[PDB]
């Protein structure tokens, strides 16, 4: 039997970022030449992943954030990966991108990769927390693959 | 059998960097809701996570720092996953944060994810290398979980 | 009965970006004490990783850039990884460095984790995708570890 596990991004609908407002992620499909889901026993529920099977999972993200400083300057972002609801974020899963010194263009971030027990039903989500000007989110990807099963109980 | 793994983290209390010192890793349960421990045959020995069981393991970091150019400026570090001792580092493992690139306020980095043999007994930990400033960590975590038995 | 993995590093031979040359990795053993291939059904070709197994991969890589020497004003960055031909690049997969300053030493950069499903033979490798002056690579790192076997 195969691990649960999904992958769902954002690499041709641009967003603006709006507090705690889950960002989009419209595609499941990351190979170009094979294009096929690549979600096992997760479901995408259009701005983030359902999880069906309790286990330990590792999950992690990426913006693209387009910095002009315009209309306004600065242009900053916090982000967090959030658990069923969007202020319940967890630790160790922050990003942060400003336009004071990088100056002008597309910039990427990328988060650490989180373990953490999950049950079914439990909603995986990219969040912004703070954000000063207007934030241009030109891509975002969401992670989700199971490490392993519950290691202190039988089905959770 | 289970993968072996471990997640230590520090979410709750600043420290500030210093050469070739272990970062301080209290906590062991990220879940907010469900809070349990995340670690399976390895051990969070409070500034890092020993392998109890040798195996291929993928591991990877991340930090938050706090720039604001005062009590000295610029404020830079760089960080690396250091194997038994704080010398032995690890390659692809580093992170780095200058404040004369990236400017003042609060930045997050992440390291890439390395694919390494572990033996038992072997301590991961975070060390910085490199610290120009007073180096305000405000979050750390360390990511350890085994993908593979011995291969040879 | 093993998961498929790659791990292909450069810590030693500094290269400079060129657009959609893949950055070169001529090393397969991060470990420095017991030093070992961590490859197991999968090939290190010295630009990349070929896959020689069909299945759900983990792909991700790391970058250090040097703005040492490189004289140029501004300096800019942007990588991703490649599937088969370097202008086939993989959604997901995006790293920048933008230095309005040098001097400043070494900066990393480090992507996301791609789940994907790949073929027999697919070579994935980093690509610059734009450059502004100078790059410096000091280092790079490619990560490939299979996640399942194919699941449709
Ligand atoms: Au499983
Ligand atoms: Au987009
Ligand atoms: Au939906
Ligand atoms: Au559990
Ligand atoms: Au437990
Ligand atoms: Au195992
Ligand atoms: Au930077
Ligand atoms: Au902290
Ligand atoms: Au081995
Ligand atoms: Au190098
Ligand atoms: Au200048
Ligand atoms: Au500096
Ligand atoms: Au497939
Ligand atoms: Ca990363
Ligand atoms: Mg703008
Ligand atoms: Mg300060």
């Amino acid at each position: 039997t195969l691990p649960a596990f999904g992958f769902a991004f954002n690499a041709s609908a641009p967003q603006f970022a709006s507090l705690f407002t889950p960002l989009l992620l419209p595609s499941v499909s990351p190979n170009p030449n094979i294009t096929v889901p690549v979600i096992n026993d997760t479901v995408s529920v259009g701005d983030g992943i359902r999880i069906l099977r309790a286990g330990i999972y590792q999950i992690s993200y990426t913006l693209t954030i387009s910095l002009d400083n315009v209309p306004t300057a600065p242009e900053a972002g916090r982000f967090f990966l959030s658990l069923n609801t969007p202020a319940n974020i967890i630790p160790g899963s922050g990003t942060a991108v400003r336009s004071n010194v990088i100056g002008t263009g597309e910039v990427d971030v990328s988060s650490g990769v989180i373990l953490i027990n999950l049950n079914p039903g439990d909603l995986i989500q990219i969040v912004p927390v703070e954000l000063i000007g207007t934030v241009d989110i030109r891509a975002a990807a969401l992670t989700v693959a199971q490490i392993s099963r519950p290691h202190h109980h039988h089905h959770h």
